[PDB]
Parts: C-alpha cells; sequence; structure tokens
C-alpha cells in the first residue's frame, strides 16, 4: 500500500541513502572521495529534514576521525570559533533589549510615523534593514531587527488585522504574514550586504585575493569606486524582491483572494487606528532608566563594531596590536556589563538622605540568567560549527583542489555564455556551504582562466564575487537564514519555495547591469590591457 | 546604615574588588602578574558568588586579548574542547535514559534488594559509585548516577518519609537529605578515582612524568603494584567520609529533628513498605523495546569507554592509529543513533501481516530535541571551558614557572614536615584549577628537589600525586561538583561548609598510611638507592 510510503518515508530515506551512496567511496581510491561521500549524504539529509538539523550537524565529529581526515581534538575545536561567539553574543544582547520592553516602544513609534498599513510598513522595514546592513555584518542586523518585527506583528494582531500563527512536540506554524515579514528581513540583510566592501567578509576576501594575485594593474577596487559600481543594481533588485514577496504572499496583483485583509485595514486605518495608537503610546509613560541604560549599551556595541579597522581611517584594532583582537570582545563585554549594572539607582537615598522610601531588598540587574537559558536557541551552535568544520575538512582532505581543477574545462564557451555559466555555478556551490570558502575555491581558478583566454580579469571576477553572496534556499546556506528559522519556526519547504524567486531576479539583474553599466565605471573592460599581456607572457 | 551593607553587599564587592587588586599589576612588571591579577579577581568572584558562575567564566574572552596574553581567536577555540563535548554528550545520554522511565525501574529494583532504609541505601549507593569509578572517568559516573538518585528520592517522598525541597523566581532550595545524597555521589566519584591508574587522567599524567624523568629505576609503578599500594587507604577514607556525611546531615549521634525523622521510618516500613514496593514494581509492565534499546546503547557506550587503550591489554585506539580518536566518538555516535532508531517496531505489520492495527502515523524516535533543549544546563559550556582556557593562559603567560620557582625554598625543612607541607600546598592549589594542570606544574619541581636532598623520589612524588585529586569545596574545582550543582540547585555555601570533613580525613589518612604502609609495598623507601646517587651526581 502507498499508505506505507506516505507514513514512513523519512525512515526509509535514513536507512537507504548511505547504502546507495556507498559506490562513490568504493569505486574511487583517494581520500577526497570519502569527504565527497560525507558531503553528499549530509546534503540529502538537510534538504528533506529526515533528521533535525542540529542532529545532522553533529555527524562530522564522528565521521572525520574514522575517515582519517582530522584528529578528534582538532575537529571539536573547529566548532565554537570566534565568529560563532559573536553570533551568540548578538542573540543575547537582543534578548536583553526584549526584556525591558524597548521593542514595543520602538514599534509603536514606527507605526505612528508610517501610518498603520501593512504594505507601507513592510516597505519601510525592508528599506531600513537594507540600509543598515550596508555597513554592518549581516547577522548583527538580523538579530537586531527580529524583536521589532515581533512587536509590530503583535500590534497588528491586537488591532484584529491578522493572526500570527495557525490554529492547532511540534511548535505552531506561522501565518503567511509572518513568513512575508521574516523572510523579507533575512533577504534584505543578505541583499544589502553587497553594497559596500565593509558590508560582508566575502567582499574583503575576494578584493584581497585580486590585489595579491594582480599588482601593477591600472584598475582599482577603491572604496568609492566599488560603491559606485554596486549601488544601482542593489537598489533595483531590492525593489524587485520586495514586489515579488508582496505578490507571492499578499496577492498584490490579484484582487480575487487575500486582498480582504489589506483593504479591511485600509478602510478602518484612517480614524480608529490613529485614535488608538497614540493613546497606547501614552499608556507606556516616560522612558525609564532601565531602557536608557540598555539603549546606551547597544549603541556603544554598534559603534565599536563599525570603527574596528574600517580601512578609510585609523581603527582601534591598530592600537593594541600586540595580539589580534576580533569582534567578539565588545559583544561579551556588553553581555557581562548587563549583569554587572543595576536597574534602579533608588538605593542612593541612603547617602543623599533626600529620599524617604528604601528598596528593602537587593536591586535586580538588567537581565537574569533564567531568561537567557529559556529563550536562546542553543541548537545553532552545532549547525554553525558544522558549517565551519565541514569547510575546513574540505580544505584539508583535498576536495577543493578537485573542484577547482574540474572547473578548468569551461574554456571552450563564448564570453557571454561563460559569464552566465560562472554565475550559475557560483550560486549552486554557495547554496550548500559558507560564502567565504566558496569564494576561496572559485576566484584563483577564474583568474588563471581569464589569463589563459585573454580576458580582463575583473570582467569575470566581479560578477562571481558578488554572486557568491546570493543564498536564499536553505537554512544552512547563510547565518541570517538560520537565525530567522530559529526565531520563528519556519520549515524548509516554505522557505525554499519562497526563495525560488530572488534567485532569478538577482541572476538576471547582475548579468544585465554587469554587461551594460560596468563599461561606464571601467571603460576598458572589453579590451585586454597591457599589464595583463605582461602577466600572460610571464606565465 | 548597617541595613545598607545587609542588602547591597554583592554589588559593593563587584565595584570595589578590582580597584583594590589593581596594585598587583601596578607595582610589578611582567605579564605573569597581570595573569595573577585576573586569577585573583575571578577567584574572589567565584567564592562569594557575586555574579552567576556562568557569567564569571566568560571574563577570560575579554581579558586575555586586551592583556596581550593570547589572540582572540585562540581563546575562544580553547573553550568547547574535546573533553567538554564528551561531558555534554554524557549529559544527553543520561537524559535519554530518563525519558523512557528506566530509572524508576532500576530504583525500584535497588530498593527491593537493599531494604528501604535511607541509611543503608545511602551506604550502598556510595559503595557502588566508588566501585564503578575505579574503572571509568569520574564525570561519566556522576552523569550516570544522577537520575537514579532522583528516582530513589521520589520513591521515598511518595512513601511520605521526607520532603525533597523547602516550601516556597529563584530555583527551590533542597533539603538536607537531598544534599546528603548528591554530595555523597560526587565525593564518592572523586575518592574512588584514586584507586587505579585507569581511574583518572591525573594518575596517568604523573606516572608518565615519573617514568620519563627517571629511567633505570628499580621500583616500578606498574598496574598491580599501584593498586596494591592505593586500595586500602582508599577504602578507609571512603568509609570515614560516609560516616562524616551521615553525622553532619542526619542525627547519627545527636537527638534532633533529623534523628526522629529517620528513626520513625523503621516502624511504619517494617513490612508495609515491602508490600507497597512490590505492588508498585508489579504495576510496571515488562520491559518494552524502548528501554531495551536504550540499555543496549548505554552498555555499548560504557564498554567502548573501558576498552580504549588500557595498559593491561591491547585497545581499539591502537588500531585506526592514523588519527587520535580520543574517546569523543562513542558518545556522539550514541546520541545520533538515539535519534535515528525507532521506538515501536510495529510498522512491520505491513509486511508480516501478523495482526494488529497499523500505526497510521510516523513512529516517534527514542528522544525529541525539544526535551533536550529544555533540560540540559547549557551554562556548563562556559563554566567548564573556563578551566581549560585559564590553564592554558597560565602556561603561556609564565605564571606556572613562577609558582614552580616559588616552591623551591621549602627544602630547608625536615622530612616529615616537608611531606605534610607538600600535601597541604597541593590541596590548596587544586581547589581553583584543573587537577591535571596542577600535577604538571608541581611534579617536576618535586623530582628535582628530591634529587637535591638525599630523599627517595617516590617518597615525595606519590603522596602529592594522589593528593592533587582531592577537591571538595567549590563547583569549579572538578567536573563532578559542577555536574551535581547544575543538576540539583546547590548553592556554594553549603558545599563549602560540607567539604571540611573529607579534606581533613584524606590529609591525615594519606599521611599515616604513606609513612607506615608504603614501606611494605616498596621496601628501601627510606634509603637512598644507587641509581638515585648516579642521577644526582650527573647534575
Ligand atoms: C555498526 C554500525 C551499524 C549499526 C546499525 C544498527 C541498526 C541495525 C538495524 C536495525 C533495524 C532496522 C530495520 C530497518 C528495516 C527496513 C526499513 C523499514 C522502514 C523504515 O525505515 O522504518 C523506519 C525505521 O527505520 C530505521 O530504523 C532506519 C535506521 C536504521 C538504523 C540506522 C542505520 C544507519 C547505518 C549507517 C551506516 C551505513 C554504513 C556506513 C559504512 C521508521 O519510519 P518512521 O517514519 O515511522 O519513523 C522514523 C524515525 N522516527
Ligand atoms: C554603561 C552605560 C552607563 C550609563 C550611565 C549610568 C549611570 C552610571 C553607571 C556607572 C555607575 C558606577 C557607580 C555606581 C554607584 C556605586 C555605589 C556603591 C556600590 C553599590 O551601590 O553597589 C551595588 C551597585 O553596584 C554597581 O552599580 C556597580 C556596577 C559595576 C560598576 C563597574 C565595575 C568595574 C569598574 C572597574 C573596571 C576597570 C578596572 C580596571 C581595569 C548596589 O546594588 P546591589 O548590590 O543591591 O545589586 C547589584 C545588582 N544585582
Ligand atoms: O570561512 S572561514 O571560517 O575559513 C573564515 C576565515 C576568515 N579568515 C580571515 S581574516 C574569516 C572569516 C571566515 C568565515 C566567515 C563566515 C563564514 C561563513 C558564513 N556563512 C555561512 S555558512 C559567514 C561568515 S561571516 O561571519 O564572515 O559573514
Ligand atoms: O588540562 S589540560 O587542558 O591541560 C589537558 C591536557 C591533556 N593533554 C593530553 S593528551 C589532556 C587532558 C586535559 C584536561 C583534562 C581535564 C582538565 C580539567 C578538569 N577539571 C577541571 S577545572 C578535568 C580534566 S579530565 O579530563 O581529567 O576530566
Ligand atoms: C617595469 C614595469 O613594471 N612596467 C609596467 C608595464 O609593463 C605595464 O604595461 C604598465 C601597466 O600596468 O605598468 C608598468
Ligand atoms: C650502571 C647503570 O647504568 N645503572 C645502575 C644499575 O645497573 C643498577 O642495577 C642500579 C642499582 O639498583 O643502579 C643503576
Amino acid at each position: 500500500c502507498s499508505n506505507f510510503f506516505a507514513n514512513h518515508w523519512k525512515g526509509l530515506v535514513v536507512f537507504l541513502v548511505p547504502l546507495l551512496c556507498l559506490p562513490v567511496m568504493l569505486l574511487n581510491e583517494g581520500a577526497e572521495f570519502r569527504c565527497m561521500y560525507l558531503l553528499l549524504v549530509m546534503a540529502i539529509f538537510w534538504v528533506t529534514e529526515a533528521l533535525p538539523l542540529y542532529v545532522t550537524s553533529m555527524i562530522p565529529i564522528v565521521a572525520f576521525p574514522i575517515m582519517g581526515i582530522m584528529s578528534s581534538d582538532q575537529t571539536c575545536r573547529l566548532y565554537f570559533k570566534d565568529t560563532l561567539v559573536m553570533f551568540m553574543g548578538g542573540i543575547m544582547v537582543a534578548l536583553a533589549v526584549e526584556y525591558c520592553n524597548l521593542h514595543k516602544r520602538l514599534a509603536l513609534r514606527v507605526i505612528q510615523i508610517v501610518g498603520c498599513s501593512p504594505r507601507r510598513l513592510h516597505f519601510g522595514l525592508i528599506m531600513v534593514t537594507m540600509f543598515l546592513s550596508m555597513w554592518i555584518s549581516n547577522a548583527a542586523c538580523t538579530a537586531m531587527m527580529c524583536p521589532i518585527i515581533q512587536a509590530v506583528l503583535e500590534e497588528l494582531q491586537a488591532q484584529g488585522v491578522c493572526k500570527i500563527n495557525h490554529e492547532p512536540d511540534e511548535p505552531p506554524y506561522p501565518t503567511k504574514i509572518t513568513l512575508c515579514y521574516y523572510l523579507g528581513i533575512a533577504y534584505a540583510s543578505s541583499l544589502g550586504g553587497c553594497g559596500t566592501i565593509i558590508g560582508t567578509a566575502t567582499n574583503l576576501t575576494f578584493k584581497g585575493i585580486y590585489e595579491a594575485r594582480f599588482k601593477n594593474s591600472t584598475e582599482q577596487m577603491d572604496f568609492p569606486t566599488f560603491m559606485f559600481y554596486s549601488v544601482p543594481s542593489m537598489l533595483v533588485y531590492t525593489l524587485l524582491t520586495f514586489v515579488f514577496l508582496q505578490w507571492h504572499f499578499m496577492g498584490l496583483w490579484r484582487p480575487k483572494s487575500k486582498e480582504a485583509q489589506e483593504v479591511q485595514r485600509g478602510r478602518e486605518g484612517a480614524d480608529v487606528a490613529k485614535k488608538v495608537i497614540d493613546q497606547r503610546y501614552k499608556d507606556l509613560g516616560p522612558m525609564s532608566i532601565h531602557e536608557i541604560q540598555v539603549m546606551i549599551l547597544f549603541i556603544f556595541m554598534v559603534v565599536m563594531y563599525f570603527t574596528r579597522k574600517p580601512g578609510i581611517f585609523l581603527g582601534w584594532a591598530d592600537l593594541l596590536n600586540s595580539k589580534d583582537i576580533r569582534n567578539s570582545m565588545p559583544t561579551i563585554f556588553v553581555v557581562v556589563m548587563c549583569f554587572m549594572l543595576p536597574a534602579n539607582y533608588a538605593f542612593l537615598r541612603y547617602c543623599t538622605r533626600r529620599g524617604g522610601p528604601v528598596p528593602t531588598g537587593p536591586t535586580p540587574s538588567l537581565i537574569t540568567w533564567k531568561f537567557i537559558q529559556t529563550k536562546v536557541p542553543w541548537g545553532l551552535v552545532f549547525l554553525l560549527g558544522g558549517g565551519f568544520a565541514l569547510a575546513e575538512g574540505s580544505k584539508q582532505s583535498g576536495m577543493a583542489k578537485l573542484i577547482g581543477n574540474a572547473l578548468i574545462g569551461l574554456k571552450v564557451l563564448p564570453n557571454s555564455v561563460l559569464l552566465l555559466v560562472v554565475i550559475l555555478v557560483a550560486v549552486f556551490l554557495t547554496a550548500f556551504s559558507s560564502n567565504v570558502a566558496i569564494a576561496n575555491i572559485i576566484i584563483p581558478v577564474l583568474a588563471e582562466m581569464s589569463l589563459a583566454i585573454e580576458i580582463h580579469p575583473l570582467y569575470l571576477i566581479l560578477p562571481a564575487g558578488l554572486a557568491c553572496s546570493m543564498a536564499f534556499h536553505l537554512p544552512v546556506s547563510t547565518p541570517p537564514n538560520a537565525l530567522v528559522a530559529g526565531y520563528a519556526n519556519i520549515r524548509t519547504k516554505d522557505m525554499a519555495i519562497a526563495g525560488i524567486g530572488p534567485t532569478i531576479i538577482t541572476i538576471i539583474t547582475l548579468f544585465v547591469f554587469c554587461q551594460t553599466w560596468g563599461l561606464v565605471v571601467y571603460p576598458n573592460l572589453n579590451s585586454f590591457p597591457e599589464w595583463a599581456q605582461i602577466y600572460a607572457a610571464a606565465a
């Protein structure tokens, strides 16, 4: 009976896939193919959610020492790197913000400014998120923006506009509005990261690779030039992504279905919403010292993030250069300071003697550990560590060299087809792995290939370098996806279906604006310059 | 203003202590003094519990990179080492045991065997824990035995004998009987570790140091001789520790409230308790496939623990020698296998068609991630990683060499006084640091100093090597204490007060049995052998 398959397919996958993928290991002798087998099995498990994602991420610890790739002590330390500490600290600080009810104040202020229309609110949030992510790391922006979205959704539910969760082990399912807002936040962060060389680590990585490999080159990837080259495309496909998201979930062009909610909100928003929102804001009262301290700490953390080695002026990392200090220091500093500081300052009435009442007990701090344990999604440690460890193991085993030597066979294709195929390959590879690792794998091969067939290296390097960052399908592809999926339970199926669109939008936009607008910034992109001839003759 | 001190002393300590400890860095020059300042501040925070322990353990991440001792990336990677993964996996497997109600079955079986008297049950549990900890790592035994103690306490409460917790945001306070049981488990593991070379890593460490430093030695610390030397003392002070614990938490020799509570137990539970217990056991059905599978996995895990490179026979770690498997493999393997396997095995009715309704749904696994997230104390990650990070920082900064040089000046004292002072110093230094670390910092100095004066090296090395493992005062001293404090909410003051007994008992017992019984096992211990003279002359 097919009912058997309908009920117990997950166990069938778990039991059958390794045996079916065994020939990959058995037919080939090198150590590379064992790592390839492991990667294939994990990918198949990730796509179908046969096992919980966190459990699947634990496999490398068992697998690598047996395969002979890395020692057990070396594997376990690849998890819990510096960047992972930064992510977890960001989550903790966001929880601290949520604890003092600051997010409700910000959400009410925003709704009061914009006008209480779900469409306009969505547009404003997307634009603000993109602009912020243009300057800071993506995960920080996503973790910052999650509670604000939560508060806005709660307000809309309170007005009776929409329901956050589907009506009834398994956590509650999210409604289409929730998916729209959260996926919008994540995609906006990922898209806005590409605007500036400070936006994400991938830009710095491939810029450094290009500068090191090619010197004595006329073209420069200077800070203003890169922004001049990248911003217009960013704007165009950000707007197109917003429109697609509105069409998919809110029925923008179709008044047959789902239009009822937005029109119903629009009709009553003119008077009732305006009369109610301001009163609710008044009911909060003046901002208290608790929130002032939390806000000051958050602003300090962001400023410290921005001013560490910005590249356009001296940074505080240049001072204190005895040992390499990275971004985890300010975050943990803030987390500790949250516990150290008090929340009232009402006890000074003893020394001042001006005040009558006394606390009659210890003054609570800014946050409590019981709150942090209950809310933090501790499973993310294994997922992100699995990504890092898998990348490092792929480096050491020798599979990255295998892929690089595999790609060299694309010299036959004409130029435009070659560019399109390169973009597609970059997207497909980055779907399953860290962006930085994919860039390291791909760029040098492209440089050598370009020198082989007499093409200006930038013409191929820049589109691929940008394309490495376009990942929208799976929670493992990029940290913002994982954070959003953890915060509000989002299943993989819905997110892949939703992401099927921005992939096409970004590919087409990147192709067209490259081939057309890149000439304006770099006039000699089509021609093959002299210094390239010198390098080719040398090689 | 006395009430002000009574209420707000914690924050007063937090504010004042760093300023008062600043002269340590200010007056002295080297980096080791900065490391010493950090260690002193963290110790004072640990003792008074001004901050949560988990928060205090985070300070090294901020402190070390600023002081220039270590880079930021290395410090974070020192956390979450291999051994920490082993501990966390052990906790997860214990939770898996708790999920399927196996612990109740084991507890009822034990109560049937022993006889349902709190005193006799406590004695039996202590002896069993000691015997197991002879052969396995201590943390494994503690994580093994926590749920069993929980189940036994629940049964006794259901009989109306005692109450686990005091009558009510903070977690509940445990009563005296709970403290007695849990502290007994932890102390029993620590004490029983010293019996055998395999028992703990400290024994292996100092045995290896002695063998490497002094070849050509007549006396041998092989497997049987060490056991012959160590077992009798271990039995004596285990028994004395049990007697002290009974005296302190129950009225063993005092007419008190606790004395009445225990003494009344025998009257009502002469035979009614036996009848009720047998009825309750018969109420439970026969073992299901769930419990059988969990038990098989647990036994497999323990066997893999034992058979990895023992001295007496060949181990599986010697095979697969390409990389160090290093014992994390079995634990994570078991954890993953728990999620992979099913629970009912009733779906085979499709193929066999023997009879019975089809499940009409997915079959649940052995455990669920929601259960794991709720129960595991996740702060233990930071609390245990702090020890490794702090130890490595101490090695690199240069503190350890400073302490070793400071220890030389003791050579002026006579022999027995020297032995006593050595034992005291070893205990004091192991209460704020990892046991293995203190051994590496103290043993070579003792070897050289014993060569300098005319003393047999074993006479000093062996008692100190045993003494390094006696830590009973703080949750940070040794992993069993941390696990017990996490599982049942135990404040530091109670543990610190209770730890006075075992410290004195062990110190006196080692002193006396060394000086008396050691000569029987190793004759000519007092005299200076020939090879010692050769080694001393060649210096
Ligand atoms: C020494 C190493 C190997 C140890 C192996 C131990 C286990 C041995 C076999 C135990 C019995 C398995 C019986 C399988 C019968 C065929 C499949 C029947 C249908 C089926 O898959 O039903 C699911 C059970 O599957 C399952 O139970 C699938 C998992 C089976 C065990 C895991 C095997 C992994 C092998 C990995 C290594 C391969 C070789 C590498 C060199 C329940 O389906 P459901 O949807 O109702 O429930 C999903 C879970 N909740
Ligand atoms: C960050 C944004 C700040 C914005 C401005 C906010 C206002 C000023 C904030 C700083 C104020 C510092 C001085 C506060 C008054 C201290 C009065 C005596 C101590 C006292 O009241 O003790 C507790 C408060 O402690 C405390 O309040 C001490 C908290 C820790 C202070 C810093 C400690 C480290 C200083 C040295 C660092 C560098 C060392 C050298 C490298 C009482 O409260 P409680 O004990 O009942 O409850 C504590 C929570 N549970
Ligand atoms: O990829 S590596 O772990 O080798 C790495 C080496 C670096 N060497 C230097 S300097 C600097 C960064 C770095 C990794 C960073 C990321 C790796 C994967 C990410 N997403 C996924 S999956 C996101 C980041 S991010 O924090 O940079 O955005
Ligand atoms: O302490 S060290 O990080 O130097 C260390 C070096 C090793 N080099 C090698 S091979 C092997 C193990 C090892 C650490 C072991 C422990 C360190 C601290 C502990 N408690 C505290 S605080 C308990 C243990 S345990 O593993 O004995 O349980």
